[PDB]
């Protein structure tokens, strides 16, 4: 399937940096205004300021889903910019931390369904993502999520076999032999649920990542969030199954999710219950 995305390329002047969102090991991710050449438009960006950059540019450039990061494009400075679209919530995370007590059962199931969509796009493409979680999920609105981060992203061969990386995320079989399948990243989607369904825990909080593999085999797993009826926290156990072709396919958690979220409290229990242009916009 030759791979006919793409890649357009964009001069700094084009663009407009406001504010610095965040920095260290990733350089510094500004947000801006990206002004097309004889355009009348502005659309709204993310700017993060290189063989490293260079694959995830590929990867986001070959991807195209209302649940997934939309790449706009690279610019090729001194120091190279990948411009994507500003996602104002930011990641959904720390979102769901800073508003613990204002989230109802309708957001999460819907996140939940989004996500899935996202990743089964992403199988579709013929693609693992291996760094699926909250962290990993930016906030457009809160009716909208968008997956992101494809740093540890891999194309596809039913597997993929590595030479840190992020343990508490992670599927058995790729802790013990580094092998990452679509299934993997089924493993990770629970944790991301587990996450949300807390409102921001760490999961394993305050436990070694070296003994992790060894709780896994043992036959531990995360506890059922507070929240949870045993209907959803079977989904994620269900997702953490040792033999990787048990657990659900994103497909099927899509579904089973979205029935969910047509009675979003039989579910979930929780007391309470101007020339600007979105990038969605600019095609
Ligand atoms: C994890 C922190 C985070 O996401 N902060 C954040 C982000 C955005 N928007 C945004 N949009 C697209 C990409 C990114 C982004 C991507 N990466 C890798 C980042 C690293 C640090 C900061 C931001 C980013 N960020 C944004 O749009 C206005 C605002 C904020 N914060 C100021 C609000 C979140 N605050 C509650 C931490």
């Amino acid at each position: 399937a030759p791979n006919q995305a793409l890649l357009r390329i964009l001069k700094e002047t084009e663009f407009k940096k406001i504010k610095v969102l965040g920095s260290g090991a990733f350089g510094t991710v500004y947000k801006g205004l990206w002004i097309p050449e004889g355009e009348k438009v502005k659309i709204p960006v993310a700017i993060k300021e290189n063989k490293e950059i260079l694959d995830e540019a590929y990867v986001m450039a070959s991807v195209d889903n209302p649940h997934v990061c939309r790449l706009l494009g690279i610019c090729l400075t001194s120091t190279v910019q990948l411009i994507t679209q500003l996602m104002p919530f930011g990641c959904l995370l720390d979102y769901v931390r800073e508003h613990k007590d204002n989230i109802g059962s309708q957001y999460l199931l819907n996140w939940c369904v989004q996500i899935a969509k996202g990743m089964n796009y992403l199988e579709d493409r013929r693609l693992v993502h291996r760094d699926l979680a909250a962290r990993n999920v930016l906030v457009k609105t809160p009716q909208h999520v968008k997956i992101t981060d494809f740093g540890l992203a891999k194309l596809l061969e039913k597997e993929y076999h590595a030479e840190k990386v992020p343990i508490k995320w992670m599927a058995l079989e790729s802790i013990l032999h580094r092998i990452y399948t679509h299934q993997s990243d089924v493993w990770s989607y629970g944790v991301t649920v587990w996450e949300l369904m807390t409102f921001g825990s760490k999961p394993y909080d305050g436990i070694p990542a070296s003994e992790i593999s060894s709780i896994l085999e043992k036959g531990e797993r995360l506890p059922q969030p507070p929240i949870c009826t045993i209907d959803v926290y079977m989904i994620m156990v269900k997702c953490w199954m040792i033999d990787a072709d048990s657990r659900p396919k994103f497909r099927e958690l899509i579904i089973e999710f979205s029935k969910m979220a047509r009675d979003p409290q039989r579910y979930l229990v929780i007391q309470g219950d101007d020339d600007v242009v979105d990038a969605d916009e600019y095609l």
